[PDB]
RNA sequence: UAAAUUU
RNA sequence: AAUUU
């Protein structure tokens, strides 16, 4: 039946100019040698994403379908859910989200500005009062960057991001964001895997396979998810939003911004021109991840249901998922993951890479990561959460004009403080360049390099400064991406790290600490590691 | 562009 | 601010 989009012919212009890297990369330089493998998505490229998304759809429902989607409302209608006032809405918006084409920016929403308010509250008006015209919207391509990888065909083109004016962005807000807080987690209970931390992530993958007589495990992610998602996909989105309990001037608002945005609309380039129009999810809107989540969640459990995974503890984040089941033998898992994926792709999700059943919980990755294992201080396995380490040191190469990469730096370093790639490269990186430039004490993103052993501790217990003898994917894996990039290999940070180490310890105070807690690992002299006030 | 998590 | 989808 239905397109996912239709193009105009009109170009995908850039929102502004694309820096470009620098002959040299000072602070990265030290880090890694192949800076040619670094590059940054670009809007040129978005016309190739145009073609890959765009495809027809067709859907074929069943009664595991239905079935499953009926236990559904039947879930949130245990829910509650409230306006939220103009003003609550406004304030939820982000500092520098792109400003309205009507005269003002985020500055003005967040700080209730008069003529902002007037504004969105004549764009609610007519959300009321005006249930089916199209809402314009604006499309643009999103610049992240990456390693080139000439297996997976070079360069990736930039991801299509499409979203409504400003004005609109609030009212979204005033009818669902409290939907948004509530609904997911009454829908999926422990399957709705935002809800989680990270450890808890780990527990709770570890519990499930723990609880099988003799599990199976798999992953899958939806090729170009929100092109997948059909009008009538987002229309079953709206009647699992109206299932709640709902003011009529929410439903009122929800129904007519299913209508008039959810469901399609036309798309305008950057330079104003008409681009396309679009019949599937627009990723930018508020129910972007609700609506990914959720509507993956009711395809997934029917295509479990239509393929016999028996006893399934599933983890699903927008359109990534994981199952862990009762294996019924490796010849009919074999045969139920076929179904499965027919099942999906009957449904409109087909996957980028066919699944495959695993007995080890190592070789599942969703949301680009994965358990892994290693012995802590006393010999007990410890297990945590990693992944490839290609994209965190190309993104720790991005330097340019406007951007720095240090943060970056420290965000991975905080996130996968446990993982032998951060503990070994960028640690000892990170803390070499600031020790150098004399730039401890001051305060990145709202940390303070100087804080990280305690806020290692607090998020990743102790034993993340004492572990040791991780496991072969793992070893293989950092080598093989230190060598793609140009990066000295382990042994090399080894020393680098000796040397960091005796610098910061010689330098005393929360340094010294700093030197203890986090470089362990780099001495024979290993010391006793003791807990932390802070 | 939106959300979640970490901070 | 970082990361993810
Ligand atoms: N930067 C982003 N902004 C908004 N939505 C996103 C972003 N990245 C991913 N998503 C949403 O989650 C979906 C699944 O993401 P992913 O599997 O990573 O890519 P794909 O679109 O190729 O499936 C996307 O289609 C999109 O709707
Ligand atoms: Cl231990
Ligand atoms: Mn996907
Ligand atoms: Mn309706
Ligand atoms: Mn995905």
């Amino acid at each position: 039946s239905s397109m996912s989009y239709s193009w105009t012919g009109a170009l995908i212009t850039p929102c502004g100019p694309e820096e470009e890297k620098l002959p040299i990369n000072p602070l990265s330089n030290s880090l890694l040698r192949y800076h040619n493998k670094v590059y940054c998505t670009t809007s040129k490229s978005a016309s190739q994403r145009a073609k890959k998304v765009t495809f027809d759809r067709t859907q074929v429902l069943d009664a595991h379908y239905d079935s499953v989607l009926k236990d559904i409302k039947l879930a949130a209608s245990k829910v509650s859910a409230r306006l939220l006032t103009l003003q609550q809405a406004c304030q939820l918006t982000p500092p520098h989200s792109a400003r309205s084409k009507y005269g003002f920016g985020a500055k003005e929403v967040r700080s209730l500005s008069g003529r902002a308010v007037n504004h969105i509250k004549s764009v609610w008006k007519d959300l009321l009062e005006d249930p089916q015209t199209p809402i314009p919207t604006t499309i643009m391509a999103k610049n992240e960057v990456f390693c080139v990888d000439p297996a997976k065909g070079g360069k990736k083109p930039a991801r299509l991001i499409v979203y409504p004016d400003l004005g609109v962005r609030v009212c979204e807000k005033m009818a669902l964001y409290d939907i948004t807080q509530k609904l997911p987690q009454a829908v999926m209970g422990a399957s709705y895997g935002f809800q989680y931390s990270p450890a808890q992530r780990v527990e709770y993958l570890l519990k499930a396979w723990a609880e099988k007589k003799d599990p199976m495990g798999f992953s899958y992610d939806t090729r170009h998810f929100d092109s997948t998602v059909t009008e009538r996909d987002i229309r079953t989105e709206e009647s699992i939003y109206q299932a709640c309990s709902l003011p009529e001037e929410a439903r009122t608002a929800i129904h007519s911004l299913t209508e008039r945005l959810y469901v399609g609309g036309p798309m305008f380039n950057s330079k104003g021109q008409t681009c396309g129009y679009r019949r599937c999810r627009a990723s930018g809107v508020l129910t972007t991840s609700m609506g990914n989540t959720i509507t993956c969640y009711v395809k997934a459990l029917a295509a479990c249901k239509a393929a016999g995974i028996v006893a399934p503890t599933m983890l699903v984040c927008g359109d990534d998922l994981i199952v862990i089941s009762e294996s019924q033998g490796t010849e009919e898992d074999e045969r139920n993951l076929r179904a499965f994926t027919e099942a999906m792709t009957r449904y409109s999700a087909p996957p980028g890479d066919p699944p495959r059943p695993e007995y080890d919980l190592e070789l599942i990755t969703s949301c680009s990561s994965n358990v892994s294992v290693a012995l802590g201080p006393r010999g007990r396995r410890r297990y945590y959460l990693t992944r490839d380490p290609t994209t965190p040191l190309a993104r720790a190469a991005w330097e340019t004009v406007r951007h720095s990469p240090i943060n970056s730096w420290l965000g991975n370093i905080i996130q996968y403080a446990p993982t032998i790639w951060v503990r070994m490269v960028l640690m000892t990186h990170f803390f070499s360049i600031l020790m150098v430039q004399d730039t401890l004490d001051q305060n990145l993103g709202g940390v303070n390099p100087l804080d990280l052993p305690a806020i290692i501790e607090r998020l990743h217990g102790l034993d993340a400064f004492s572990m040791h003898t991780y496991s072969h994917h793992e070893l293989t894996r950092v080598a093989s991406a230190l060598r793609k990039l140009g990066a000295p290999p382990l042994r090399v940070w080894k020393s680098r790290a000796r040397a960091v180490r005796a610098s910061l310890i010689s330098r005393g105070g929360k340094a010294a600490v700093c030197g203890r807690y986090l470089f362990n690992w780099a001495v024979k002299t290993k010391l006793k590691l003791t807990p932390l006030p802070e």
